């Protein structure tokens, strides 16, 4: 719709400009966050320069191998964070995004951004492709996980991601948007004890489905980053 707009922008630049950013992630970021609508408005929900900031410093000390993000949009984020994923030997990123039409935009800035033998884009519902995700890597667990997506979606997914044991000790979560417009689930899942986790799993039905209950011997630990604010959640073991 008006993504459409904005992809039509990008495709009509001048050879001159296209062959200025090619291959420059930082500077294909930036002709979309000065782009401007008709009526005025901005490209919305990227994730940003000053929270994108402290996730490119979590990336750099962890240097995870395989990233994932849910929730892609027009492909800012896995561009910012794709970008540092290719420092990083045999590092991959994968962005599970549900709207084709994002996706298809997504796919061509990250192709511009000289990122697509990086980053993977994932078409379907997060819950889908996480199965299907862990089918391609069985051939294990994920490094660092970006959860960015539909805020009722979070806990479900993340107890998808649970009981594909894609989350083991040493993975990050980073959630996006703690504050505004909320997701108060998610940060009471995270911040809750094993125990606490495995009586949730058994009363709250994942809407995912009966087999993704979750994976409550995990143990978590959670700090909130305030700018709105992001939780961070790091496995640090498995439970007793
Ligand atoms: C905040 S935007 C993602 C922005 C992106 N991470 C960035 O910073 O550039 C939320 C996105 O989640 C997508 N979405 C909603 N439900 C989803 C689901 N179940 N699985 C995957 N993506 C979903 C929407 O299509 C939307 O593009």
């Amino acid at each position: 719709e008006k993504e459409q707009l904005f992809l039509q922008h990008i495709q009509n630049l001048p050879q001159e400009r296209l062959d200025a950013i090619r291959g420059h992630p930082e500077l294909v970021l930036k002709e979309i966050d000065e782009f401007t609508y008709p009526d005025g408005s901005g490209v919305r929900m990227c994730i940003g320069d000053v929270k994108g900031g402290f996730i490119v410093g979590k990336i750099r000390e962890r240097k995870p191998k395989i990233m994932v993000e849910l929730g892609g949009y027009l492909g800012y984020s896995a561009i910012l964070f794709g970008n540092e994923i290719s420092k990083i030997p045999g590092g991959r990123y994968y962005s599970l995004e549900v709207n084709e039409d994002y996706a298809k935009i997504a796919y061509e800035l990250v192709k511009l951004a000289g990122l697509d033998e990086i980053v993977t884009i994932m078409i379907g519902k997060a819950c889908d492709s996480l199965v299907e995700l862990q089918q391609k890597l069985l051939h294990q667990a994920l490094d660092m996980v970006f959860i960015d997506h539909w805020k009722d979606l979070y806990v479900p997914d993340l107890r998808v991601i649970e009981s594909l044991n894609m989350i083991a000790p040493g993975t990050l979560l980073v959630a996006d948007n703690i504050i505004t417009p909320g997701a108060p689930e998610y940060h009471k899942y995270v911040n809750m004890s094993p125990e606490e986790r495995r009586g949730y799993q058994a009363k709250v039905r994942n809407v995912n489905g009966f087999d993704f209950i979750g994976r409550w011997d995990l143990i978590y630990k959670t700090e909130t980053k305030e700018f709105d604010a992001v939780d961070v959640t790091e496995c640090v073991g498995y439970a007793k």
